[PDB]
């Protein structure tokens, strides 16, 4: 019994089932049991599963949790499988796979590459009479756009920039700063005004009713109820590949735009979108590795995936599936190519303590948006606690 688990929304679950069925057709001795959840529920269910020694054989993994699992003896080093050809890396440049490495070991195999984007509903932009001039626009331009969208189109100008552990670090990079120290022992940025400026802007957007309160965001059941899909927001902040799921769930014309203020500091990164990992507890490690190889290198399988989990890490596969892509699937490839004319290498995997820092920043953001703590005070409390968490590693 080969257990395979991932996070995502309905569009991802639909074709992943077909990829699994295709693997079983080609390998009829294999019976796969699939397990899936949305992002939040996925990590919540995975943690006590790992404590019980019951992780699935193939785990969809994120860089933000790679060290949390890999430095706590949960994950198998995949390097033997790349060395003996079980997972073929001949068409994968090793620089893409390094997003799954912790020090010397390969704890996750990168499945794709993506780039942060501002995704917009073109019909709602037109309703408000507004446009995005993506090459050069500023955070101030974005805030004005969000007010224009609420005042003139009656919709949000932000989906919430959720979660803060993605978009506050993006803001830091637009200002030439960094969230984590390279050694992982504390926060890199030293000027609390950066935190204050970011969360003051979030508070203004919420108070102007152009961005959701935490209680509204918590109501979102699954991807079909996300703001961009229901038309409650004209704007959503997501990775390039996530455009595809949205485009399959709404008829509205959606576009990918470069986020504000990426130009000067090359704030965007070519990020490992997600990974597959194998737990040390697995009784089917070789079969799990063979499934990973199939997922990344099989062209037929990738004609079902169509970049929904990121641009394929195999250049051979990524170019071979381009003729199969339709307009919306091609829009993502075009966006990544455009962003890549001014982009940075991804930062290494997040340090141990990332999982606790993520929740700390979400909790702190909630308190700011409910006006229970000022951004000035929260900057200080966040730094103190984040550094207490990180100094353990
Ligand atoms: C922007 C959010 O970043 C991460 O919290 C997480 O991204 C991971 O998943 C995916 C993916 O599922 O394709 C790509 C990234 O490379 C991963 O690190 C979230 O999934 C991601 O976006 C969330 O998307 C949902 C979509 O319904 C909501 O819009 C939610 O508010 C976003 O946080």
């Amino acid at each position: 019994t080969l257990r395979i688990a991932w996070w995502g929304g309905q569009p991802r679950h639909d074709y992943t089932t077909k990829v699994i069925e295709l693997y079983e057709k080609k390998n009829p001795h294999v019976h796969i049991e699939a397990e899936f959840a949305n992002w939040d529920d996925y990590w919540k269910k995975l943690a006590p599963m790992s404590a019980a020694g019951q992780l699935p054989d193939v785990i969809q993994m994120d860089t933000a949790y790679l060290a949390q699992y890999g430095k706590k003896n949960q994950l198998e080093d995949l390097t033997p499988y790349t060395k003996d050809g079980t997972i073929d890396v001949s068409s994968i440049d090793e620089n893409m796979l390094s997003g799954g490495k912790i020090d010397n070991k390969l704890y996750g195999f990168t499945l794709g590459v993506n780039v942060l984007s501002v995704i917009a509903n073109e019909d709602l932009l037109k309703k408000a009479g507004v446009s995005i001039n993506q090459e050069n626009w500023t955070w101030e331009d974005y805030e004005k756009l969000a007010y224009d969208l609420q005042e003139k189109a009656g919709v949000y100008g932000s989906n919430g920039m959720h979660p803060p552990d993605i978009f506050f670090p993006y803001y830091l990079r637009t200002k030439g700063e960094r969230f984590y120290k390279e050694d992982g022992t504390g926060l890199a940025y030293q000027d609390d005004q950066l935190f204050v400026d970011y969360f003051e802007r979030q508070l203004r957007l919420v108070k102007a009713k152009t961005s959701p309160t935490p209680d509204e965001s918590a109501q979102i059941k699954g991807m079909e109820d996300d703001f961009i899909v229901k038309g409650k927001s004209a704007i959503t902040w997501n990775y390039s590949n996530q455009y595809l799921g949205f485009a399959r769930l709404t008829d509205s014309p959606l576009s990918l735009y470069l986020p504000p203020e990426q130009m000067q500091e090359k704030a965007l990164t070519l990020k490992p979108s997600m990974l597959f990992s194998i737990p040390k507890s697995s009784e089917h490690k070789k079969e799990a590795a063979k499934f990973i190889n199939f997922f990344v290198n099989n062209e037929e399988a990738n004609q079902l995936i169509k970049g929904e989990r990121g641009v394929p890490v195999s250049d051979k596969v990524a170019d071979a599936i381009k003729p199969k892509l339709n307009e919306e699937e091609t829009n993502i490839v075009e966006y990544v190519e455009t962003a890549s004319k001014n982009i940075s290498k991804a930062d290494p995997p997040e340090p141990v303590g990332s999982a606790e820092v993520i929740k700390l920043l979400k909790d702190t953001s909630d308190q700011i948006l409910y006006q229970k703590v000022s951004p000035e005070k929260a900057a200080k409390t966040f730094r103190k606690k984040a550094n207490e968490i990180l100094e353990r590693n």
